[PDB]
DNA sequence: CATTAGA
DNA sequence: TCTAATG
């Protein structure tokens, strides 16, 4: 957490470039389990070779290793951080839409500023382009203050298309984050389940409303149960306009909320953790649903659930606030 | 790990 | 159809 910190950041570093900047997957994913593993062990390694004896640890990682602890700096890693190239790789993906392979891309193409991206907005495809059009937007973070006014609104709406809308704000938001990176919201249906094959427009429905409304006003990507977008909040009597924020709306089938409602509220730990327990407790958990284990190994037979107590129920936990839901 | 775009 | 980018 602390001790070993200089060596899987190092690492990551390490890995993190072989991923994007270079097509190294093996490499890339090279880094990663060692800088996994050097990541756990319960001392200072003081040395390669004490290092080197760990699993994922080839000579490899090793001599790196030294070199870090010697010299309080890595050539590779100094080159790599003045690497133009590889400096605009990591540049563009902050483009809402612009991947590794586009980004390499353009690089080769020659864009690799955001400017250069202006310049040339008809290489970029429509995500690339609304990306590019709330860049500055994407970036910045969403005052739960807005996530506030924000949540209402679309709460607002989707009652009134239909008062059967169940609909939630899952996230950080949910377990009272001072802010948000972007609102996303986990929606069902009691006509949509499992089975019942769908009904899209269930989907919809409320995309169009929350457009007819404003609040929408582009589209990132529409689907059937998956929308993926941006929105705005109305800039008051003016003076202060609202800046563009990422939104996600998504359908599920009644029979599966409470999880996939439990399930994205995170926390990352909180998740896992709950999630261990249920192993104990005799349970499977997952993003949609919960099974008894069977002593075979594993079984089937997903229970039923009503809201996020039964999940708890189940496993026999405390009540959670998603207040408390930290870890 | 699943969905959507898009070519 | 597959490949890409997002969560
Ligand atoms: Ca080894
Ligand atoms: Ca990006």
């Amino acid at each position: 957490e602390t001790l070993n910190g200089g060596i899987t950041d190092m690492l990551t570093e390490l890995a993190n470039f072989e991923k994007n900047v270079s097509q190294a997957i093996h490499k890339y994913n090279a880094y990663r389990k060692a800088a996994s593993v050097i990541a756990k062990y319960p001392h200072k390694i003081k040395s390669g070779a004490e290092a080197k004896k760990l699993p994922g640890v080839g000579t490899k990682i090793a001599e790196k290793i030294d070199e870090f602890l010697a010299t309080g700096k890595l050539r590779k890693l100094e080159k790599i951080r003045q690497d133009d190239t590889s400096s605009s790789i990591n540049f563009l993906t902050r483009v809402s839409g612009i991947g590794p392979s586009a980004a390499r891309k353009f690089v080769d193409e020659g864009i690799k500023t955001l400017e250069d991206l202006r310049k040339n907005e008809d290489k970029l495809n429509h995500h690339q382009r609304i990306g590019l059009k709330y860049f500055g937007d994407f970036e910045k973070r969403i005052p739960r203050e807005e996530m506030l006014q924000m949540q209402d609104i679309v709460l607002n709406e989707v009652k009134k298309v239909d008062s059967e809308y169940i609909a939630t704000v899952c996230g950080s938001f949910r377990r009272g984050a001072e802010s948000s990176g972007d609102m996303d919201v986990l929606l069902t249906h009691p006509s949509f389940t499992s089975e019942s094959t769908k009904q899209p427009k269930l989907l919809h429905q409320v995309v169009e409303q929350l457009q007819k409304v404003h609040f929408i006003t582009d589209t990132l990507s529409k689907g059937e149960t998956k929308f993926m977008g941006v929105c705005q909040l109305p800039s008051k009597n003016d003076e202060k306009e609202y800046p563009h924020r990422r939104i996600d709306i998504r359908l599920i089938p009644k029979d599966q909320y409470y999880c996939g409602v439990l399930y994205f509220t995170g926390s990352d730990i909180f998740n896992k953790n709950m999630r261990a327990h249920a192993l104990e407790k005799g349970f499977t958990i997952n993003e949609y649903t919960i099974r008894p284990l069977g002593v075979t190994g594993v079984a089937g037979e997903p229970l039923p659930v009503d809201s996020e107590k039964d999940i708890f129920d189940y496993i026999q936990w405390k009540y959670r606030e998603p207040k408390d839901r930290s870890e």
